């Protein structure tokens, strides 16, 4: 059942009322994330899938949102018999977090759209028997801390969602799905994912969290998009003000992630006192260098990101420059693929819209362009290094000529006096490279005019040109 001290605050009437919620529960004991959850669907319903007859916010009453609660209470109670399961030294067992998983899955519509919007929370569950695939992992917890397993809490990567559990918190448990046509190891460790060093399950450095970090997990999982061209501003409103109460009371210290979201809100609109969009992006790779081994990709990404918005060519290349010093370290395996398209779109989209302009910015006598910098052509190459590396001990390749056409271009956007200027340095501007295919490269770095088929021959896995 709800606490009465739980309910004090309804009914809901405005965005603040909700964050008053919001620091109420985080002052307890353990913040009750099965409310939680249903309130911010609850809003998000009726802010961006259903906004007939708004007209300010989106009242949340006691009787509506306490009957959600004992819905999923009900099921839940219902559904796992705790008898069957006795929790040896007050832990779980991997069978009990298995029976949540499948009673969860179970509830779940038999066919649907598993991408769309709004279908991350305990709401969606209950009033639409949709949710995502993280969602899944969420809903796990939130029905395990409802069952009073204290020791059950969510693990995330930069693309997935499990749990942790039993002694020490040392257990890992799949319960949810990972991308589309994958295969299913709910029940599972992510032990053999760890050890074979994929992006998915980034060496291990993942995130595991406590009952805050949940929290600041299932704000971060707001949406606030209406359409495609449109945004809530009630909901982009809450999240931000939401994440400066998870911040402030220190609890996404070990979330880049969070950090990065709450930069993208400042940017798109200021709060005033509060630290810069730049700021926040460098507290998000902080926080991953301190927390996480420097193995996630993300927090320069975001960075990168903003730079790239901003036209700043010099620091964007630089961030996606040390995005790629993340990934080298990584073998690049067969669930991997959200990174392997975003890196593909850096490489073969972005940079090359940048430098386009940068190179137009040029010809009408741009002064400090980055395409006069050697060393923006220096975080080129490291770019481009990195992901070779990447590939290097993988079980599946990453380059294809595909690539290389717009590697060709790219460099050619430097003119050779500028390319001439990095000194390429061997262990045993300077760079240094890691990649075996880009020591084999270095020669052709700085001629004049750039030999795109021995480029092309570097870069791939061909070794022959044309027979006639």
């Amino acid at each position: 059942g709800l606490k009465a001290a739980q309910k004090t605050l309804f009914p809901l009437r405005s965005i603040d009322d909700v964050v008053r919620l919001f620091a109420a529960e985080l002052g307890r004991e353990e913040p009750d994330l099965v409310l939680l959850s249903l309130v911010l669907g609850f809003v998000e319903h009726f802010l961006a899938v259903n906004r007939v007859g708004l007209t300010y916010f989106p009242v949340a009453d006691l009787s509506i949102i306490a009957a959600l609660y004992a819905r999923f209470t009900a099921q839940i109670r219902g559904a796992v018999d705790l008898s069957l399961y006795p929790r040896e030294g007050g832990v779980s067992s991997r069978e009990l977090v298995k029976k949540v998983s499948d009673v969860i899955w179970n509830s779940l519509s038999r066919s649907y759209f598993k991408d769309r919007a709004h279908i991350q929370s305990l709401f969606s569950f209950i009033t639409g028997t949709k949710l995502d695939s993280s969602g899944v992992a969420f809903a796990v917890v939130g029905a395990c801390q409802a069952l009073g397993l204290r020791d059950v809490h969510l693990a995330l990567s930069e693309d997935h969602a499990w749990v942790v559990f039993g002694p020490n918190g040392e257990q890992t448990a799949e319960v949810t799905w990972h991308g589309k046509g994958n295969e299913d190891r709910r029940g599972q460790t992510v032990n053999a994912g760890v050890a074979e060093r994929s992006w998915l399950y980034l060496k291990g450095s993942y995130m595991r969290c406590d009952r805050k970090m949940e929290v600041a997990f299932m704000v971060c999982a707001i949406n606030p998009s209406i359409d495609l061209h449109t945004d809530s501003l009630e909901l982009l409103q809450l999240q931000q003000k939401l994440l400066w109460l998870l911040y402030d009371l220190g609890h996404l210290e070990r979330y880049p992630m969070a950090l990065g979201n709450l930069a993208d809100l400042e940017e798109l609109e200021p709060t005033p006192g509060r630290p810069d969009p730049l700021t926040l992006y460098h507290k998000g790779i902080a926080s991953a260098k301190t927390y996480y081994r420097d193995e996630h990709i993300y927090p320069y990404m975001y960075l990168a990101r903003y730079h790239c918005r901003n036209r700043n060519v010099r620091e964007a290349l630089q961030a996606w420059a040390d995005t790629a010093t993340v990934i080298q370290d990584y073998n690049y395996c067969r669930e991997d693929e959200e990174i392997y398209k975003e890196f593909f779109e850096v490489a073969n989209d972005v940079i090359p819209n940048l430098l386009k302009e940068a190179a137009s910015l040029l010809e009408a006598g741009s002064q400090g362009s980055a395409l006069q910098d050697p060393e923006c052509f220096a975080h080129l190459l490291r770019f481009y290094d990195g992901i070779c590396k990447w590939e290097e001990g993988s079980p599946t390749p990453v380059l294809h000529v595909g690539w290389a056409t717009f590697l060709v271009q790219s460099l050619g956007r430097f003119e050779g006096q500028v390319r001439q200027k990095v000194r390429i340095v061997s262990v045993p501007p300077v760079l240094t490279f890691q990649s075996e295919k880009m020591k084999g490269m270095k020669e052709l770095l700085v001629a004049t005019k750039i030999n795109s088929s021995a480029i092309k021959l570097q870069l791939t896995a061909q070794s022959q040109v044309q027979m006639k």
